């Protein structure tokens, strides 16, 4: 589209600076063509130049103490991106490279996934250039206070419901919720356990074999990282047939074809995790296996690709050891963890059916709005297919086959696009 | 626990003059030991020393004009105590006997109350020494909306929410309601019918009979005075196989040995205390039985004692009464209703089962907090059950055996504790 | 007044626990029975009554860290008492004797003085059992912020307007300002230099001395303590005229004839006060004089007494070898530094004049409402005066002669009760 | 100062895509060194490090409708940076070329501005890339409504107050005033006329000659471009003594040496800005003179320099011009119209004198405070002078000579330090 075509040509010029959030920009709208071109209403009303604009954004600066009584100074954000459908609804990720151009495609994504749930939440994201690792318990409480002390006036109930994420685990949520009851003296439930994002994938995954006529029985999978997300799958994988031969950390990756297949392998991947080593041959000198140093483990023969570490993971170089490998299944789980050239590669390749993050690790929200332990796998398991289900329907309705890709974004974005007509031109 | 023994004696110091308050904690603490001693992160954050001070305070003067256009001005309260699991939640006690240690001994134990519930809520409690005895409706709406002028600023929906108790009927909770919806305009629902209270606490009773392996039916039960609490009692019970032989009041107590079991007999329960005479003997002179003038019933050969009248209504002389009557059944319905010297020298006596107030009238809330019929006395029956099981269950986990006392203090702490603990310095 | 006597009885009752509470009521009240007397409509609507209940109290539990990471519990007050004249005004004490009595009774003195400053402000007082002596400057800060964290919402520009007193000085204020700015976001200017204090007590004694006739120059001055309220005073005293031969401590009092008259004797006064040692004699030690081991300056043959240290600092006793020299000049600086008796008895002395702390320090309170140089002084020196002159007028009107300490409570009720009246029944 | 030079540069890295602002932050930290070096009590707290960072940034979107029907959207912004001393103060800036680097400049200066006033009002800036150039008034009208739509919320009275800037006249104001005014239904007076700004430079200027024992009589003056700032100039330089013989605009600057010290000549400036032509020579053409096509004045041999144009009007190629053309006098009304290069090299250059924008152009947001015609010329002349004495008293305390620019960030850095010191780590 045109119109389409533009727009992103605005944003890669006008934010030239902030390069992930122009990634991601460029990833959707391009999805967004057929779209568009039925609904020449939206250009009357500058919908796509709106929807490009967050809401609202905060920055704030973030004064703390630590156990030495050393001052330091950090940097928070809150990225209310789009409430076109409900309150705002986002993790905070603290990690110091955290800055606006990545809380802001993380928001822009965030309202993509939340509109997919069919819940009706809106999608922000918040978080801090601050750094958890090597802190002190108490050095945390007191940055965590910090950044309540002036994030609590921009959120609330229904309004902005913060959740976690990198960097943010159920003891940051408990410290910044403490310090939320302390001033506003409210004290609602919960200001926001990942095996729901590692199980929901893993539920999608099968979907996907299902509309394939397929089998995750007895399926090698290459994961990337050793973290929470990959853990999840893995475990899901190991019970559900297949098994995980990969890891990777930022020191390389590892070859395990056993599979990480057992209860002992897998608790590894919490103690890799919990010892902030950060290296992932720990495992390699654990379990005896081959760690490659310094390498990406895109090389592998795999059934399939789940990359759970990073973003641009895999960019074209890579894609082209794996198209020729002939992995069938390509499955984005962390979050744009293929540069925007691989993918259009991948999606280019005729036999492998590509799955966006977005879509894929939508498990975690969906609890989330949420509030047994199966009412929960359940409806998980329940929605991870209909939104698997619902981008293959859309897909096709606009003649592009079964791009599970372009399928989510039209779901997701139709969502919005529909309340924003509604609500008229104020936001 | 030197820390748990070390806070007790810093409490009785610090507050002697709110001697209530110094009774719940040393009781409530001295149950806490072993807990306590397994959790030596607690005495790092002065968790003790936190606990035993409400978060906040309130008192109140409220003026009030009478049916002759005199002014009278009494004082009004609102401690919030506890909010660590959720909103402040706790009844309005009118009496001209309340005063801080009360209202903080009550709001202490509504917190642990609260806690055993399992329903997320925290401990207040307000009131004021205003006498609703002797006043006209239009006196008591007047006062109401004289106290609530000023309350009304303090709570809300999700910040404390108020309940009834002594002195605090339908119809005070009706006026102060309307005084709210008046000035803040937002009207919620119900700013907080207790058979509940006296139901609930028989489906303890049951808990514990099979627990005892032992049966209600053909038992013979003590209660002391006559108001809603005994009233709600004797129904259940004589309807469940047991019967009340005995009410006491102000003027002394009467025995009934053919029972309180009969529609009119406990009708007139209800009749003695609508007649404001406060008098128990009207009940003697009504179905001709023995009235005896100023005594404790606690001489009286039964199979269970209920005390469902007032606080420290069993010391040590009347538990030598009992424990040589050979009772084993010792059941708190009422606030504290025994000196902590009695207490402890029953829970010495190893015949019998003592039940503590804040487990056993946890009826009333958790009805509460449920905002048919029978969707009802089913869970009330039920949960009344688990707080049971919860309490003997922790007792035991903690070597004390079948201590139900203990068991509802270290249960309801837990609970607490723990949330505290996550929400770091603040509170 | 029989009014009078029976409120006053029933206070004694009632808070029998807070004495200092009681010791002002008494005082208070007691000079105000002719006034009461000639306003029989006072009574009607319990005027007396609703004064001595503070409008609003509150209790907040303070939470804090040390430098040492180890957590400490302190106690919050805010006594808001009356905002009949206007939005309630008061400071805050952090000493570890301070309690709901002591806040109680300041804050009540406090609506009296605030009434005779002829602006319009009501009485309130807040602080904390928590002890700024020898903790770090971070330690206040963090106790400081943490004490801000809940009174903030209590308090505001026309709302309730905190100001300095014992243990809370500008650095105490400058620490609990940033953290209300940091919260609330508005940052007003000053949630509230004792010189004024001082300076304003000798302008007072001037008032004094011209009423009698008599003049400052070559008087011998004795007072207690050497805190900022000392100071203040042998600086005017010394520059007038006068000169100080006592002050006082914990340790006992010293004697100086040549009086404490030189920039660098009174400047050891500071030294002293910031060597947070708490011992007189160390100035003994200094400029070599006479420091009485353990006794109170009382018995020192001087032309005037003017305790400016601690409560009840002059009972009977004390009064008696006092009245025994013949001093014509008793001066309160510092609040009820003599027990009820004693003053009476003094009250009782026919040729000697007695001042109220309540008038007599009235200077701190009234350049705080003014918010150069000497457009204070001015002002000060001459309202100072007119608080004498009103005084005086009023006890004359009412026939007591020259009663500054009745006057000084007649004139101040006299403001509030025509407000109250005016405001109807609701505070 | 090493302290000084490593923030410098960390701030480098951090904001290299803020140039502006990098450059700000440079030229007033470099001038800190002396002042830091005597507060090494600043690195403890990291004073340095919290003062970089503006305390809240908002940026919104504002979708707005133009005549047609069509819809636009731009970027709202509000910069709180600095309220240590006062509620923010500041303008709102509409222009195509406003960004958040922008924003951060002027509000970081703002603050040091704001703290030279002697006034307590802290620091902010605001505005959008919105053009109001071509615009309809219905049509800046609606954009208005849309700004303040979200505006609202974050500012206020005893918060933060906006005023006027480029693009933002009398009309926006009104405009955004009577949004807030509906919105808000409070309307307090002016959410905040250039010729203050013009004369409180010139009244600077005065006071630079004094202090250089010379006369502002028969000077030659070349200012930068035609707007209100030059214009204010023009006009009391013409009523002073000195002429004006330079304009400039994008289009080259033109030569008058008969001066544009004429009632008509100057009222010719109104003319050209409210024709919206931007182009110089329109003057060329009127007053038959020579306009220099696509040159910048500063070739021109002339007694003063006065940039009033835009910001780094004046690199190094034209300081070398001027230099050459031993102007004494530089001085600086237009921000930053200067590179941070040039300048130093002038600062350099012994035997002129230097003033800097944030001291030399404080006249506009003086009067702002100040909410007749000569009580104001008045304070406006006399504060403009205390400015620039405290400047020169400043440099010289620390030794630096007769530095204007070092002295401004001295004396508006000190003002801010105390604050921020007395008010603890918490912003």
């Amino acid at each position: 589209s045109k119109y389409v075509d533009r727009v992103i040509a605005e944003v890669e010029k006008k934010y030239a600076d902030e390069p992930e959030f122009v990634q991601t920009v460029e990833e959707v709208l391009s999805s967004l063509g057929p779209v568009v071109d039925a609904h020449p209403e939206y250009e009357e009303v500058a919908l796509l130049e709106r929807m490009v604009i967050p809401e609202r954004v905060i920055e704030f600066r973030v004064p703390w103490e630590d156990d030495n009584g050393k001052v330091h100074v950090n940097t928070g954000y809150r990225v209310q991106f789009n409430g076109a459908i409900g309150p705002y609804l986002g993790g905070l990720r603290f990690a110091p490279s955290v800055n606006l151009s990545i809380m802001k495609f993380l928001g822009f994504e965030q309202a993509f996934k939340d509109s997919l749930t069919t819940l009706p939440m809106g999608g922000a994201k918040g978080g801090s250039d601050f750094d958890p690792n090597g802190k002190s318990d108490r050095e945390v409480m007191r940055f965590c206070q910090a950044f309540m002390t002036e994030l609590y006036r921009h959120i609330g109930p229904d309004i902005d419901v913060p959740a976690g994420d990198l960097g943010v685990g159920a003891r940051e949520i408990g410290y910044m919720y403490g310090q939320y009851r302390k001033i506003v003296g409210g004290f609602y439930n919960g200001v926001l356990r990942p095996e729901a994002t590692g199980y929901g994938s893993v539920y999608y995954v099968e979907a996907v074999m299902k509309h394939e006529n397929d089998t995750l029985v007895g399926k090698t999978v290459a994961l990337a990282g050793f973290g929470n997300v990959a853990w999840g799958a893995a475990k899901k994988l190991a019970e559900l047939g297949a098994k995980a031969v990969t890891l990777s950390g930022p020191d390389g990756y590892i070859y395990d074809p056993e599979g990480i297949t057992t209860e002992e392998k897998i608790n590894y991947m919490l103690e890799m995790r919990a010892s902030g080593r950060n290296k992932v041959q720990d495992y390699a000198d654990k379990f005896g296996v081959q760690f490659f140093p310094g390498e990406k483990p895109w090389g592998q023969k795999v059934d399939i690709i789940m990359p759970c570490a990073t973003q641009n993971d895999v960019d074209l170089e890579q894609a082209k050891k794996i198209v020729a490998n002939n992995v069938k299944y390509y499955i984005e789980v962390a979050n744009m963890p293929t540069t925007n050239e691989a993918l259009r590669f991948l999606m280019q390749q005729p036999n492998m059916v590509v799955a966006p993050s977005k879509a894929v690790n939508a498990g975690g929200v969906l609890v989330v709005g949420f509030e047994t332990a199966e009412e929960v796998d359940s409806k998980l398991h329940q929605v991870m297919t209909d939104i698997h289900d619902g981008s293959a329907a859309a897909a096709e309705r606009y003649g592009l086959g079964y791009n599970l890709v372009a399928g989510a974004n039209i779901v997701g974005f139709q969502k919005i696009a529909d309340a924003m007509m509604a609500q008229g031109i104020a936001w």
